[PDB]
């Protein structure tokens, strides 16, 4: 799946690619699960080699944040929910070269789907690959903050089930919920920590235009403010786990009598 | 619910608003669950758009602490107890523009009720929106310190109940109490951490008059001194939880014999 | 209970007060649970208002370490054991004004009782309110170190009971002891952390004579050296708790067979 | 087992040693479980004493990272899996002297086997003992990152077994798996922490050619980026352990009824 | 028990003290559980008052690392095993005054026995009280590292045991014994670290000694993390075992 976009008065406009062949006009090429036809197309029409599937699995800093003849690379985790409502992080490879952004990903993602909806009716400022990459990160952070906001309200409800329920039915269900919330928080944190590394890397490496620099700093400031929330949930979740076991042991004593 | 206040020799005096229409004389406009009539009134009489309900839910730094054409914004958690004695944090949107403070909130709050009682018979110093915002924060911290002081004495009593035990139904009751105290501490900490971000933001952003700057620093110094107390209570609470489970297991062994 | 002391060749000498009325000659006035007669006496004979009972309950920094027209104030936790051998921390309000020290406290305290015994036959160096305040702190630290030393030996003995006992009688008793030791350590730590704040405050605030400054630094160095011991005991205590539960579960399995 | 290598246009080429005796041409001598014949050979043909078996067991810094008349020594843990699929760390003694690298090890190791396979068809840059040592470390890190990547996917699967399963068969198996994953992470961390010390030592000690210095820094940057992942897995593992016990206690209550 | 040593070409040689009375020639006086005769002897023959029994119990920095008219004092924990193989830390009072080292201790200790064995047949470098004190510390650290090395291999074996029986009472006991050793090893390290930081700032240590002290500090910095790593493992194993016991209990009930 190849989509391509070009700039028209600081507005991202979707190029037609199946028909209008010239990719050279694009500022952003976005690949989703691309076949070897789409990869070869990008290879010949632009200069661009793209990361292979197994190289997006690598977690080492030097494998994720680096510069080479193929440009500036940032591999970042993006958060999503699979078909059965289970959280995950999918790695996305960002590459910037000759003022163009390339995004390569294994799947559809809510930050991208959201950015693209908005991009249809919203001007960029400086209008360049770096602003665009940071815009995708801004959107990612906005969505992680929503996730956290939801863990809070779910944990609030679940806290009351744990104080007020005693049946076994309500309690199997409670530990499962707790475990699902821990997992989301955990994945959210991986997502934040990685974005944070990525942004620190760019601040030191790219000659980011000054408008971009402030933007990146704003994003770093948001991450600094969400991480503590993450840690706060893990304390609550662990405490609730402990309390439940307490209630189960008390119940068991009742039963034995 | 719209209340408005004005200054008379550095004393906050309540304006009559249902009758005396001129709001322009007010230094502080305080809205509680305002209908669209009250919002429109503020909009036309002063320049002021106010945050919507869903924007007070956003927890990201950039959504809470920011400057724009509508002024300087600080969204801060305030602590309260709902009808059934369950702790919570309610977000309050502070806005300062043209030397006036606007507070927008979802509910009545004890810090506000307390500040207002005192404001009746107590002079301000410099007499301005920034002092006023910091006064509300001073008051908030004073109350969070009281909360913590109370968790201490409650935990002290509950500690003794747990050493006797010697179980039914003194022990169901003991874990419930523990769990209520953990939750208050937890919510107190969120409240402190957020006030701390807000105050760090203001120290860097507003041209705070020097009298205000010291005031802000004093409040930050207090938060620095309360956070450790918070962390201390979690250690105790977690240990007590562990001990109780110990006593329950010992009891269970007795029963089985 | 009002006692007063005066200096005679750098020696603190108890000046009889029921008879010899002139309090002006005293360097140190020490009140324990003073009635309104003793408070009024200090108020009229010296310039001195004294903190009320509820103000000694406040735990925020600005309520404990501050300067005002009534002088320099330090409120510090002191460690003690109540009638039923339960550890506690009692707040003592220190005030220095016009070269005189005022101590106000709710109860007898072992540091004070000890300092006073020694003061009968021991010269001070510079002979002033600040030295005197730091001497009381030195004594406090000496006693907290003794507490910790004792938690170690008690925990050593209890460690052996936990490996070698199996009866239920010996194990109720073991968890209780553990819980008692955790509580002492916990209260010791609060006592240290607070003294540490107090001393940091003085180092920056009072024009401490240079002999006093070194003294304060020595005390801070001691606290830096006791805090780690405190943290070490919590690890042990927690581990022992876990082991005991292990033994109880093993025992329970034996019983069921 | 003695292997030796020499440089030919920055390409490591395996010398024949059973036949072609001259070892003086080698840049790298690699010993695996060497007999006293192979040790004596290295001793006489080059100047080189080699660490004894018990000296590779010493874990203090001064025993692992040091310079002496026999050259520059680095003893580093390398990760492996024994015959029964149990993780372990084997110490390898690196020595550099007169532009030659000596590696002494107790066993075959996957980093070495991998480096050697690649070395057959891949040019070095500067072509020296220090580059070579850092290449082996680069390889080691690449493999530790693979390990961590695998703990993640295994923990992902195991997380779902723990939420969905009730049978005892699936749960014995689940704790065992958890315990195996904890042990790998644990050993991976020891391996990283030690490599980190080693590289910090070299950065301060060897006159590393500038191309090597950047290489070492790149490796340090990767370790800084993997350690947090390690800590993240322990939190998950510990939580899952707790949850499982919860489910077992719930099951036990069912059984008793 | 009074032993005394003197220097002969940078070699520590044991003086005869029951017979050859002159103590003034000694560089190192080592007392173990000394009676008031041996204390008075040191008091009169040299200038030296020695710490009392209860003052070696004090754990406050100011009670352990300090300078006064009786010289430079360092009280440090040393690791040992009592008669029933139970780990402990015994405080040793080091005092340096007029180029002489005094050690006062409650008991025999393996670092001291080891140092003395070696001191027979091994030259010192600069040959002074400060080198001698640091040599005793070097030896102490060498032994703590051995302890940790052993907790590792024991924990490795015990890990496998933990993956019906009488084997499980035994396993928790072993775990608890290993936790205790690690714990005591840490106390020993943390204290030595405080002592060495104190000396670096306080004594006019000759430059050869300064590097020596820094080497020792570097070793401690490298052992402490190992200590913390073992507690994580030990705590986890404890948790796992309880898991297995609960699973077993469920089997039984069925
Ligand atoms: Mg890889
Ligand atoms: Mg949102
Ligand atoms: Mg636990
Ligand atoms: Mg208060
Ligand atoms: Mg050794
Ligand atoms: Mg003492």
């Amino acid at each position: 799946m190849l989509s391509a976009f070009q700039l028209e008065n600081n507005r991202l406009t979707r190029l037609e690619v199946e028909e209008s062949q010239p990719l050279v006009n694009a500022v952003w090429i976005d690949l989703v699960e691309p076949d070897d036809d789409e990869r070869l197309r990008v290879q010949s029409e632009l200069g661009q080699s793209l990361a292979t599937r197994p190289e997006l699995e690598d977690i080492e800093a030097s494998a994720r944040f680096f510069e080479d003849d193929d440009g500036l690379h940032i591999h970042s985790f993006f958060f999503f929910e699979d078909a059965e409502d289970h959280a995950g992080n999918s790695t996305v490879a960002f590459t910037i070269r000759d003022g163009r952004l390339f995004t390569l990903r294994e799947r559809e993602l809510p930050a991208f789907r959201l950015y693209r909806m908005r991009a249809r009716s919203q001007s960029m400022v400086d209008g360049n690959a770096y602003e665009l990459l940071l815009d995708l990160f801004e959107t990612k952070i906005e969505q992680l903050a929503d996730e956290i906001e939801n863990i809070y309200s779910d944990l609030e409800q679940l806290s009351r089930v744990i104080m007020e329920g005693h049946q076994g039915d309500e309690y199997d269900e409670a530990l499962s919920t707790l475990a699902e919330l821990e997992d989301i928080g955990w994945k959210v944190r991986l997502c934040l920590m990685d974005t944070q590394r990525a942004l620190n890397f760019l601040v030191r490496k790219a000659r980011l235009p000054g408008g971009q620099l402030e933007q990146a700093r704003e994003i770093l400031r948001d991450i600094e403010s969400l991480l503590p929330h993450n840690e706060s949930l893990f304390q609550k979740v662990n405490f609730l786990m402990q309390a439940a076991m307490g209630f189960i042991n008390i119940e068991q004593n009742r039963i034995i009598k």
